[PDB]
C-alpha cells in the first residue's frame, strides 16, 4: 503494502500542517491560505511520483529484512512519506521556474503554473520560491530529533544546488561558451560545436541526475540509518547513469510524444536546447543535413519547428537511441550486480527504479 | 577596528572558495566562472551592508567584554563575517527576484540584473536562485564544526520561509482579499479598503523586518555564543519596530528621492503597491482626495503617477512621518534601556543598528 496510499495519505498531513502553521503564526488570510492550497496541490500534485515513491520503496526494502519494533517501522515509513515529499516539492519548485524559463504551456495536463489566469509570473517566481522554503520547514518540523537530519539537510542542499548548476548549463546551452557575457546580449551559436555528448552529459548530470536519482535513493538509506551498508561511489554512478537515460527519454518525448500522452508541450528545438536529439542528429549527419538543422533551428516559427522534426525522423534516431538503451542497460545490470556485495535490499530497489524508469510511457 | 575592511576582505575568500568549487567539483568552464563571478559582484556588492555589518558589530560588542585568546576572536569575527555575507547574499537573491517581479530599471546605481543585455529574464531567475544556494554552501563550508549551526541553519530557514511569505502579501497587495483566485485574472482593488496601517504592517514584518533586522542580530548572537545572555522577546520586538521604520523610510524614498541619490527608481504608485505613502494619504484625505488618488494610482501613466505625487505633496505627509518617526523614537528608546538590564553590550548595538537606521539618505 500500500505504497502509493501511505505516501498520497502523508501528503495531506504535511499540508494541513503547513497551512494550520500559516494561520497560527504566519498572520495569514483564508484566501491567501486558499491560493497557497491550490498553488501546492497543482505545482505537487499529478506527475508520476517517481523521485517520492523512491525513498519509499527503499526504505521498505530494508524494513524487510531488519528487526524493528512496529512503532519504528511505522516511523520509518513515516520518515519516509515526508522526506519523499520533501523531493516531490523540490521537484514543483524547479518545474515552476523552468516552466517560465523555457516558455512553456502545459504541465501535467493542465496550464503551467504562471499562466494560470489569476497566477502571472510576477507571483509564480515567488510561489516556487515559497515551494522550496516548504522542503525546510517540513524536514526542520518533522525531522528536528531524528540522527540523520544533519546529514539529510547536507544531502539536501548539495543536491540542490548542483541542480541550480546544471540549470544555469542548461538555459545558456545555445550560446557559444566563449561568448558569454552579462554585458553583452548573447546570440545562438552557429556553429553548434559545442553540442557534443560530453558538453550534453555536463547538462544532464547536474540539472537532473542528482535530485532525481541521488537524493531519493540516498534520502532512502538515510532515513532507514543504512547509507553506512551500502557502496557511495556505486549509488553515484548508478544515480548519474539511470538520471542520463531518463533524461535522453525526456528529451526523446519532447518532440515525438503527443502532449495528449506526455502532458507538456515540449519547447526544445524553439528555445534551440542542447537535447539528446540535436546531439545525435549532428553525431549522424552529412553536411546538407547539418546546413538545414542550422538554418531551422531555435525558432518558434512553426514551419522550421517542423523542418527539424522531419530532419529527425528522417535521421533514424530511433538506431542510436536503441544502441544507447542497449548500452544503459549492460552497464545499469553491471552496477545492480556490484551492489548485490554489499546490499542485496538495495541492489533490489535500484532495478525496481529501473524497471520503472525503463517502462515509462511519460 | 577596521570593521568594513574586515568585512569586505572576507568577501573575496567566500567568493574564491565558491568559485575554486565550482571548477573543481562542478566541472564549470571559464566563461561561465567568469559570469558568475560577475553575477556575484552585481547583485552583492555596492549596498550599504547594513545587516551584514550589523552581524559584525553584534559580534564585535561581546569580544569588548568577553575573555577570550586572540585566536578565538579571530574565529568569532571571521564567522561572524561570513554570516554576515550569507544574509548579504541572501538580499542578493530577493533583489534579484524583487526587481523582476516589480518591473524596475535600477539596483545600486546600474540596471537591475535582469536588465544587463547579456543576461534577460530567463537566466536571471537562476541566477537568484543560486545565490540562495550559495548561503548555505557558506554555511556548511565554513560551520560544519561549530556548535551553532544548526541553531543558526534553522533561523536563516524561518526568516527565509517569512520573507517569502511577506512577498507574496506584497506583490497581492493591490488585489482584494475576497477576490483572489488562481483561476480567474486579479482586477485591482477599486476601494483600497485594505489599505490600512495593520495590513501594511503585516506586509512589511514579514517581507522586511525578519531578514534585515532579526537575522542579523541574532546571527550575531549566535556567532559570538551568546543568545541566552538577551531576552528574545526583546530582540523580537525591537527587530520589528526597526524594521517597520526602515520599510516606512523606504516607501517614502521610493517616491521623493531622485534616483541619482537612492540609486534606484520606484516603482510603487504604478504597480498600485500598499505603500506607507498611499495607507497615510487615505487615513488623512479627504472624500474628492480619495476619488481623484482612485483615478490615478497604478497606472505607469507618467501623468497618472504625477497626479498621485503631487497629491502625496499637498497632503503634507511630512506631518505624519515626523510624528510616526518621533513614536518609533520613544519606543525603539524604550526597547534599548530594557535591554540593558540583561544585556548592555547587546543594547549598544542595537543602539548603533538605530543610529545607522534613523539617519540613513538611500
Ligand atoms: C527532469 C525532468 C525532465 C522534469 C520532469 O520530470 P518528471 O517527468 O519526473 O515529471 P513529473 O512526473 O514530476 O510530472
Ligand atoms: C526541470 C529541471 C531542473 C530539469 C529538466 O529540464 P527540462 O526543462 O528538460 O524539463 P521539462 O520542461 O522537459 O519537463
Ligand atoms: C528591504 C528593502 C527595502 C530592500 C532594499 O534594501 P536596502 O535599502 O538595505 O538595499 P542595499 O543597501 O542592500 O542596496
Ligand atoms: C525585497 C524585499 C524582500 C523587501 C523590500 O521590498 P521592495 O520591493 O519595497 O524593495 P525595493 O525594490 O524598494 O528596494
Ligand atoms: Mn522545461
Ligand atoms: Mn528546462
Ligand atoms: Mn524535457
Ligand atoms: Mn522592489
Ligand atoms: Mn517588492
Ligand atoms: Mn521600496
Amino acid at each position: 503494502m500500500a505504497s502509493m496510499e501511505r505516501f498520497l495519505s502523508v501528503y495531506d498531513e504535511v499540508q494541513a500542517f503547513l497551512l494550520d502553521q500559516l494561520q497560527s503564526k504566519y498572520e495569514i488570510d483564508p484566501n491567501r491560505a486558499r491560493y497557497l492550497r491550490i498553488m501546492m496541490d497543482t505545482t505537487c500534485l499529478g506527475g508520476k511520483y517517481f523521485r517520492g515513491m523512491t525513498v519509499v520503496n527503499v526504505a521498505e526494502g530494508f524494513l524487510a529484512v531488519t528487526q524493528h519494533d512496529e512503532a519504528t517501522k511505522e516511523r520509518i515509513l513515516h520518515d519516509a512519506c515526508v522526506g519523499g515529499w520533501m523531493i516531490e516539492f523540490l521537484q514543483a519548485h524547479y518545474l515552476v521556474e523552468d516552466d517560465i524559463m523555457d516558455g512553456s504551456v502545459m504541465r501535467r495536463g493542465k496550464p503551467c503554473w504562471y499562466r494560470f489566469p489569476g497566477v502571472t509570473t510576477q507571483c509564480a517566481i515567488n510561489d516556487g520560491i515559497i515551494l522550496k522554503s516548504w522542503t525546510q520547514i517540513m524536514a526542520w518540523h518533522y525531522f528536528a530529533d531524528r540522527p540523520f537530519l544533519k546529514d539529510l539537510l547536507c544531502l539536501f542542499q548539495k543536491v540542490d544546488y548542483a541542480t541550480a548548476v546544471g540549470q544555469m548549463y542548461d538555459v545558456t546551452s545555445m550560446c557559444d561558451s566563449n561568448k558569454l557575457d552579462p554585458e553583452v546580449a548573447q546570440p545562438m551559436t552557429t556553429d553548434f560545436a559545442e553540442f557534443t555528448p560530453a558538453i550534453y552529459k555536463r547538462i544532464v548530470k547536474y540539472k537532473t541526475t542528482f535530485y532525481t536519482y541521488l537524493l531519493p535513493l540516498v534520502m532512502g538509506l538515510l532515513v532507514s540509518e543504512a547509507a553506512a551498508s551500502v557502496e557511495m561511489n556505486l549509488v553515484e554512478r548508478v544515480a548519474h547513469l539511470i538520471g542520463e537515460y531518463f533524461q535522453v527519454q525526456d528529451d526523446v518525448m519532447d518532440c515525438f510524444t503527443p502532449p495528449e500522452q506526455l502532458g507538456k508541450v515540449g519547447t526544445d528545438i524553439e528555445d534551440a536546447k542542447c537535447s539528446w536529439l540535436a546531439v545525435t542528429f549532428l553525431g549522424k549527419a552529412n553536411a546538407a543535413q547539418v546546413a538545414e538543422f542550422k538554418a531551422n533551428y531555435g525558432e518558434k516559427d512553426p514551419a522550421k519547428v517542423a523542418v527539424v522534426k522531419r530532419l529527425y525522423s528522417k535521421a533514424n534516431l530511433q538506431a542510436d537511441f536503441a544502441a544507447y538503451e542497449a548500452e544503459v542497460v549492460r552497464e545499469v545490470e553491471s552496477l545492480i550486480e556490484q551492489l548485490k556485495v554489499k546490499s542485496p535490499t538495495f541492489a533490489e530497489s535500484v532495478a525496481v527504479v529501473w524497471e520503472k524508469t525503463h517502462k515509462r510511457k511519460k
